[PDB]
DNA sequence: ACGCTAGGGATAA
DNA sequence: CAGGGTAATAC
DNA sequence: GTATTACCCTGTTATCCCTAGCGT
């Protein structure tokens, strides 16, 4: 069988590569329970077909998390993160870590489970159904803070920036995440968007849910 | 005075 | 976070 | 020539964080 080490260098459309590919057939536990937390999150599941295969895009600015994530999608990451170097409008220098996997349909999994009526969403059920602690802690290490950033404060709340769903969506997500694991939560605004807001009172339980999977420099984002 | 909000910015998505 | 562009293989 | 596709690249902000100042 085809090792990744031999094919880790080849063009995108090299014999060895797909003959690689076809040894995989689906993601395992991890990457898949990780996977929806990453796609709530910062993660990108992308599709240049119709379908037949997707890939996931990965960009954040903190180094050691694009570490982790790679590790973790492993056999699927054939390079190592490009850092990627940009100026903004201010003339500033902005730096960011970039990485991705290649496309593969053992991916449509995962993807398939954020479409509905053929366009790409929140289900009504995902949580319930789908996202289990492993989930939430990456949806945490990417869209997750404090509520009170305030130097000296005791406010144990936790906020998750949804801001990039509809505020029906994020209902949805609320619903699911108090019945499921019993989080006191609720949707505030922001900027007049969806942000979810967990109450301090259940900090420990959401806490003890997530803590087998955060990393070491992702700890800062916790009260 | 000060804990807490919601307002707001230069990124880190 | 989304999509776009292409150097590298295949036939 | 045309089909493939992983690894960059660019277009654009909704992001997470900070903090002015509201309410008490
Ligand atoms: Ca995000
Ligand atoms: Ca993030
Ligand atoms: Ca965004």
């Amino acid at each position: 069988n085809i090792k990744k080490n031999q094919v880790m260098n080849l063009g995108p459309n090299s014999k060895l590569l797909k003959e690689y590919k076809s040894q995989l057939i689906e993601l395992n536990i991890e990457q898949f329970e990780a996977g929806i937390g990453l796609i709530l999150g910062d993660a990108y599941i992308r599709s240049r077909d119709e379908g037949k295969t997707y890939c996931m895009q990965f960009e954040w600015k903190n180094k050691a998390y694009m570490d982790h994530v790679c590790l973790l999608y492993d056999q699927w990451v054939l390079s190592p993160p490009h850092k990627k170097e940009r100026v903004n409008h201010l003339g500033n220098l902005v730096i960011t870590w970039g990485a991705q996997t290649f496309k593969h349909q053992a991916f449509n999994k995962l993807a398939n489970l954020f479409i509905v009526n053929n366009k790409k969403t929140i289900p009504n059920n995902l949580v319930e159904n789908y996202l289990t602690p492993m989930s939430l802690a990456y949806w945490f290490m990417d869209d997750g803070g404090k509520w009170d950033y305030n130097k000296n404060s005791t406010n144990k709340s936790i906020v998750l920036n949804t801001q990039s769903f509809t505020f029906e969506e994020v209902e949805y997500l609320v619903k699911g995440l108090r019945n499921k694991f019993q989080l006191n939560c609720y949707v505030k605004i922001n900027k007049n968007k969806p942000i979810i807001y967990i109450d301090s009172m259940s900090y420990l339980i959401f806490y003890n849910l997530i803590k087998p999977y955060l990393i070491p420099q992702m700890m800062y984002k916790l009260p």
